[PDB]
């Protein structure tokens, strides 16, 4: 059944929540981004409306068939009148087309639902500077210490730095990246750009790029893959028996790769610096796990929380065990007193 932290109070409201049949009571279903644990049951045969943002709602129709007499796309930072209640999108800083969602509800409380979002100081400028938010359900992925990592800036000077040397020391090596839903397209886009090549995708990827309203793409990206240097292959590919299969495919044009794995987290942040990354090699292939996250560090997770202040927090990540439950919990009272609300 469909569980209370994917309800808003107060509404007929739901949020990510596709795959319990008809939840009771619900009038307008929001979904925050397209990633498939949030939208996890829609199809072309959903008939009840669904919010969510233009880049959203451009997936929903192109990539899952959803019709569009459904599909209720809203503009972010502007106040909208969703079934009676007022509601505002903002951009989250997670993947292309992700939001938070403001909710005034008619007894005057507010809400802030973050979806899945990397907190930044860019974001105590928005319009959450306006108005009190009373409670807050906040994605608390990596709300744990031991989660620190880099600016996503640094981590793609790293990776671009990297594929620039190894192409100009070897013009025959191929440079691949793995992916496996939308997100973290600065890793590929960035290290095309600087090699002088479109990135070489499937059919089904490229079709997914098209829908994301971002500026000269059909100057970055291509289905052409032998005209591309750098390939993205389905992450699952990458490893060392799949990418020997690729470079068999290429047909001698090259005779190295250098992969890259953007991962969320992996515990050699705890002791590595980004400038101390290495690749695991077997012969001509090396890969990199890169840690470039789309949510937010332990650190960055606490500074929003500190600064906005929330009366309530309702977890919406790791809720699954009482240990994660009550260390987050515990975290929650120490920022609260630290901060002095
Ligand atoms: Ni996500």
């Amino acid at each position: 059944t469909c569980p209370f932290y994917k309800k808003i109070p107060g509404t007929g409201f739901t949020v990510d929540a596709f795959q319990y049949g008809v939840v009771e009571g619900c009038t307008a279903y929001f979904l925050t981004h397209f990633h498939s644990d949030h939208y996890a049951g829609l199809s072309k045969h959903f008939t009840f409306p669904v919010y969510c943002s233009e880049i959203t709602g451009n997936l929903l129709k192109n990539k899952l068939h959803v019709q569009e007499q459904y599909i209720h796309p809203l503009p972010l930072d502007t106040e909208c009148i969703v079934n009676g209640v007022k509601v505002v999108l903002l951009d989250a800083n997670h993947c292309p087309g992700a939001v938070m969602i403001l909710f005034y509800l008619p007894n005057g409380t507010v809400i802030l639902h973050t979806g899945d979002f990397r907190a930044d100081p860019s974001m105590e400028r928005s319009l959450l500077a306006d108005q009190k938010v009373h409670m807050l359900y906040l994605d608390t992925t990596y709300c744990s210490p031991e989660y620190t990592f880099p600016s996503q800036q640094e981590v793609i000077r790293f990776a671009i730095n990297t594929a620039f040397e190894a192409v100009t020391l070897n013009p025959h090596a191929l440079v691949v990246c793995g992916t496996y839903s939308i997100g973290k397209e600065k890793v590929f886009l960035a290290i095309a750009d600087v090699l002088g090549s479109k990135v070489g995708m499937s059919q089904e990827k490229y079709k997914t790029l098209q829908c994301l309203n971002i500026p000269e793409i059909n100057s970055l990206i291509t289905t052409d893959m032998c005209s591309s240097l750098v390939h993205l292959l389905p992450m699952m590919q990458i490893n060392f028996k799949g990418l020997q299969s690729h470079l068999k495919k290429c047909g001698g044009k090259y005779n190295q790769i250098l992969a890259f794995r953007p991962t969320g987290w992996t515990h050699s942040n705890k002791f590595t610096r980004i400038a101390d990354v290495i690749p695991q090699t077997k012969g001509n292939i090396s890969i990199y796990g890169i840690p470039y996250s789309e949510h937010s560090s332990y650190l960055e997770m606490k500074r929003f929380v500190q600064w906005l202040k929330p009366q309530k927090i309702i977890p919406t990540v790791n809720v699954g065990t009482w240990k994660s439950r009550s260390t987050m919990e515990k975290y929650f009272r120490e920022w609260k007193l630290e901060a002095g609300y």
